[PDB]
């Protein structure tokens, strides 16, 4: 293990944060790759609790470098605002912290563009975290979008905005029938933050070629989850970016061949945030239940997380889109006390088949309902336990069930949200 | 050697299909995972040759099975037209070809959004192929395109079509002052063809990770070439997909874990097509023999391609993006007779400063200036030449440099256009 990833095999809230942070403690380097200021990863240290959006997880820890790259569309306010905290709090954010300038710009008519869609898209409308993330990405393959690299030269720079903004206004006043936005106004806060933002520009490739070479252990931090790629997903019901690892070549340029080992965070129980596809949801009390222990509310509106059981048959979809190496098992404590629990293990078909692969587009998933193995729940706790031997023999067995049917072992347990509260049966830096 | 990717080195013309016909002698799969109906890959067996633009190169082999993976953006009208010339020949293209349902679809409003753009941006027009790729792409990040998989519901179709067409229509009309599209007449042409398509439909990450297992051998064929990749090229001035190995995973859905072998194709002199940075461009009888003895007239007005040196610098940047393991030397011939050949290995900047490390924006490659190396060239013909021992000492020199400035091999060297003619050093496949 030189070359190690951590994504999410869910739908996301998988509690990808906390490992990160706590595996660092060996790495150089720790590496966003796709996303946006859209992360929420949040980080429990010694009772302290940080919430980190675009700032990688390690930027905490005092011998890693942080690096944000080129396939994360990045917004200069929203990182200034995030930078501002952690040097309030004393962390020395500006001498860690490095990016791409390839890094696309998201700014202001983004996010105007992201709630119109949205508005417009009525019923059908996705669940966007509302950043103005899915826009950005499109300017990009557009090949019209502005980037880091862009803020080199300020007189260029205005030219090349002005072109922008008068179409996305375009689009906005005449097709949206919605407000303008302001040139100017974008204009003048780009141009301030502007030099906090080449001050830490760096070739992000050659950087990692380098690492490679010398043996220093890098750190992938993936955001999201494997099913809300934007192209083996359950499209459209999707983010933007690709959040499977194959989007840690394509985002940081780091070769294929130099993944070593990918580490893949599990809920013990599913959960997803806006609209689309679920086959194992619950509306009843232990769905409930599930919302309560698990503290799935969320951030705003339209962000309390929806629950259910684990649904094997999407974790294998996971397990193949990754080659994962090994998962990490997270919040197997909000299952305590419930009498049975239990995992999907097929989908019965509309028409009667019985499969153990997931469809593809939303469309398909319409009329699965999955078929479920059950098994006795556990009446101890298992909250902070930081020993195998302290878990209750029907936890094991539930965890031993994951293990077979989807042919990869469970490398770490995540007993508790504090870096402490962890159980690691194999290091990923140790393989 | 069980998964070897094929992919250009530069920016694209490197002679990719000639490569992958011959290998694909003991492939059971190609798979094609990025790009359009654009890539221009031309075969040449025993004095016939075919030119192939969507469908696999490894099509005219009986014991392949040819893919195109969900990272393609298809056309039906392209993908009749090329069936139709390869049945008309005899190829049985419908018993060995399958797709994926996630391909995103190009239909009329896309090329005419790409010629609506391009005809825009005026002195600082990309160049485009004209095929509607950058249109078609863009759609998809926004979760607003069709796919294959659409295909399975007539009447949804429908819907959809008319939701999309109607908002992009109108930025043709009112924006770009050009001409709307006709709904009824997509809507007829594409279900018309609608199901020969969904007749080939296959889920290729499952088919993938099941040929993992069984050890099958698979080939990935690459279009264009790493610097016009999206993400990584000299942008905008490039194309709208991941060209480099990382878009192997992300558009065919192969773990990144299981990528063998990367084989590089490198043209002995350097192309390109469309505007766009350039630092060993030539302009003098030089630029004009590499034209005319590599033929590189191309296929229509403003696609006639652009000669220079062979960039030693910039394939450099290739080697670590893909995590290359060797190259595919092509068109030496073209070098005979010339008195001395050259080859760039480093630049000069602007400023004095010399470096070996590629620049990323278009911009910044403004005002580099090659910095070559000289070596005496060779008068001996090296065309069709099967055996080593059959190339001149300065031949052999020319090879050796590159392989000590990159630090990668040079596993087999193209003399000729036909299969025959190609010297295998080592084959991907025993690797
Ligand atoms: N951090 C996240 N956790 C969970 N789902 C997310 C996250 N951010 C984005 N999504 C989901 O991705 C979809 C589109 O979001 P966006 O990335 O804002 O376009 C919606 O389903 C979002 O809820
Ligand atoms: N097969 C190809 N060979 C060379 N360059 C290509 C090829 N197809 C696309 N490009 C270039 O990519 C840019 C954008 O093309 P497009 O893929 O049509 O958007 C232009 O520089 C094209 O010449």
């Amino acid at each position: 293990g030189n070359n190690v990833v951590v994504l999410g095999t869910q739908w996301g809230d998988e509690g990808k944060g906390k490992i990160v942070d706590l595996l660092t403690e060996r790495a150089k380097y720790v590496v966003r790759y796709q996303g946006g200021h859209n992360a929420g990863h949040t980080l429990v240290i010694n009772g302290e609790k940080t919430v980190l959006h675009l700032i990688p997880s390690g930027i905490l820890r005092e011998n890693v470098t942080s690096i944000i790259g080129n396939g994360v569309v990045l917004s200069p306010a929203a990182l200034m605002k995030e930078m501002k905290e952690l040097e309030d709090r004393g962390i020395p954010v500006r001498e860690r912290l490095l990016l791409s300038e390839a890094c696309p710009l998201i700014l202001d008519y983004h996010v105007a563009l992201d709630n119109a869609r949205e508005k417009a898209r009525g019923a059908k409308a996705i669940g966007t975290t509302g950043r103005g993330i899915g826009p950005a990405y499109e300017d990009k393959v557009a090949r019209r979008g502005l980037r880091v690299g862009d803020l080199f030269d300020k007189e260029t720079f205005a030219e090349k905005l002005k072109e922008v903004m008068e179409y996305h206004n375009f689009q906005l006043v005449n097709y949206y029938k919605a407000e303008a936005v302001d040139y100017q106004k974008v204009l003048d806060d780009t141009m301030a933050v502007a030099d906090i933002l080449t001050s830490m520009v760096v070739d992000v490739s050659d950087l990692l070629d380098q690492a490679r070479q010398r043996g220093d252990f890098v750190m992938f931090e993936g955001a999201q989850g494997t099913l809300l790629d934007i192209d083996h997903g359950t499209y459209p019901y999707v983010t933007s970016s690709n959040t499977t690892a194959g989007g840690v070549a394509t985002g940081s340029g780091l070769g294929p061949r130099y993944v070593d080992y990918v580490l893949g965070i599990l809920k013990a129980y599913s959960t997803r945030v806006g609209a689309g596809p679920f086959p194992t949801e619950l509306f009843d009390e232990t769905g409930e239940f599930l919302c309560k222990q698990g503290n799935e509310f969320g951030a705003t509106t339209g962000r309390r997380r929806r629950t259910g059981w684990l649904d094997t048959v999407a974790v294998r979809r996971a397990v193949q889109l990754n080659s994962l190496s090994g998962f990490c098992l997270t919040k197997l404590d909000v299952l305590d006390g419930l009498k049975e629990v239990k995992l999907c293990v097929a989908y019965r078909m509309p028409d009667g088949r019985e499969v153990t692969t997931t469809p593809l587009a939303a469309d398909d998933w319409k009329g699965v309902e999955p078929i479920y193995e059950t098994m006795p729940g556990w009446s101890e706790s298992t909250f902070g336990v930081k020993d195998r031997s302290g878990l209750p023999q029907a936890a094991l067995n539930y965890i031993k069930r994951i293990e077979e049917l989807t042919g990869v072992p469970i490398d770490i347990i995540s007993t508790g949200p504090d870096r402490t509260e962890t159980m690691i049966l194999r290091d990923p830096f140790d393989a």
